[PDB]
């Protein structure tokens, strides 16, 4: 049948520099990392230590920045627009705010996208957006997002933005989360473990079942980090949609290779992020 789009996605991409790095490797996404200061406002794209092996954990923009050079790498005619990066995922990290903060987090969030990323709807940034929050119970933030764009005169910029639960919840617990937050479709469904650590395919061939069964509720599938060819090939073999990696060129090469040719491709802006793959 038809080749399942591949979203290679660029690990902790936190500096404007690192953008380029990561697409001209062959990532067609990013990942990008969010603190949040004392009042819910997103401050930096910063990691911190512990982070990935082989990696340098600190580097980072003052959020807003990162935001504008984003967007200068995703709008056509722009001096620096890479036509390859169609999705970014923000790694919200919640951790450092009280459970009832999480709406405030969204509309600071929107706020902050709809000025520096999405430009007020003037010539915006065109990539997909995944919201990836790393607690079940900071769902709200999702409902904070939307009505903060609702609110500003762009609810229309939803159709562009996206979710994950990114904490390896057990799947069943992800899907209530998803109905008390009144979600019902642009689900991603991460899981995975630091490149430092070994992990198996149990929790994401029960999310790849649950993508494909008649009433599941994700859409895609992304593995993470994935640094290895041979990790790689397993991940693609479990039929996941998207790779996070600290080295698109490693995944590229695999994707590359005659057999996996033929049963996949790197997703282009035309491919929707929120629709499930059918051979
Ligand atoms: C919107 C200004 C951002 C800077 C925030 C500094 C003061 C903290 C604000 C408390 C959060 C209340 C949620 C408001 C959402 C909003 O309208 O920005
Ligand atoms: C290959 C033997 C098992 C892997 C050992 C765990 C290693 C931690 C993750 C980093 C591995 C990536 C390999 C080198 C990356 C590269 O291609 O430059
Ligand atoms: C982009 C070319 C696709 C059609 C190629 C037919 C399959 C043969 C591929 C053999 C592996 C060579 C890897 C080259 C990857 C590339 O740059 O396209
Ligand atoms: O893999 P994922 O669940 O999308 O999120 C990633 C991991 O949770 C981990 O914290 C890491 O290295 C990156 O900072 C995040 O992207
Ligand atoms: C109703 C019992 C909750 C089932 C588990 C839901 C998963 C996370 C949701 C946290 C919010 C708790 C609540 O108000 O339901
Ligand atoms: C829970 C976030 C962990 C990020 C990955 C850090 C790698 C392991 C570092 C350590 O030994 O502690
Ligand atoms: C939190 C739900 C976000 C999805 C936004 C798209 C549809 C919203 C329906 C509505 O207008 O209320
Ligand atoms: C480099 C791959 C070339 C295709 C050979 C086998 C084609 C097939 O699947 O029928
Ligand atoms: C497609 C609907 C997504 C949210 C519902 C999650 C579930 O199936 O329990
Ligand atoms: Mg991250």
């Amino acid at each position: 049948g038809n080749r399942r789009p591949i979203w290679i996605m660029g690990h902790m991409v936190n500096a404007i520099g690192q953008i380029d790095e990561f697409v001209n490797l062959g990532a067609n996404s990013i990942e990008t990392d969010v603190s949040f200061d004392d009042n819910a406002n997103p401050e930096y794209t910063y990691h911190g230590i512990p982070c990935d092996c082989g990696r340098n954990c600190k580097k980072y923009e003052n959020f807003n920045d990162f935001l504008k050079g984003l967007r200068s790498a995703t709008t056509p005619g722009n001096s620096k627009y890479q036509e390859k990066l169609v999705l970014v995922v923000f790694d919200l990290k919640t951790g450092s705010l009280y459970d009832n903060q999480a709406n405030d987090a969204g509309k600071k969030l929107a706020k902050n996208l709809l000025q520096h990323y999405w430009n007020n709807g003037n010539n915006g940034g065109r990539a997909y957006i995944v919201l990836s929050i790393p607690d079940l119970n900071h769902y709200p933030l999702i409902k904070g997002f939307k009505d903060q764009l609702t609110k500003d005169g762009h609810p229309e910029l939803m159709d562009k933005v996206g979710h994950d639960f990114s904490g390896n919840d057990d799947i069943g617990d992800v899907g209530k989360a998803y109905k008390k937050a009144g979600i019902t479709g642009h689900i991603w469904q991460s899981d995975g473990i630091t490149n430092c650590l070994p992990r198996g395919l149990s929790r994401v061939n029960a999310a790849v079942a649950n993508r494909d069964s008649a009433n599941g509720f994700i859409n895609k599938v992304y593995y993470w980090t994935v640094d290895k060819r041979s990790t790689t090939r397993d991940a693609l073999d479990a039929g996941v949609d998207g790779i996070m990696t600290n080295y698109p060129d490693v995944i590229t090469d695999v994707l590359n290779e005659a057999a996996y040719k033929k049963k996949f491709r790197v997703a282009t802006y035309d491919d929707n992020p929120w629709v499930t793959f059918k051979k």
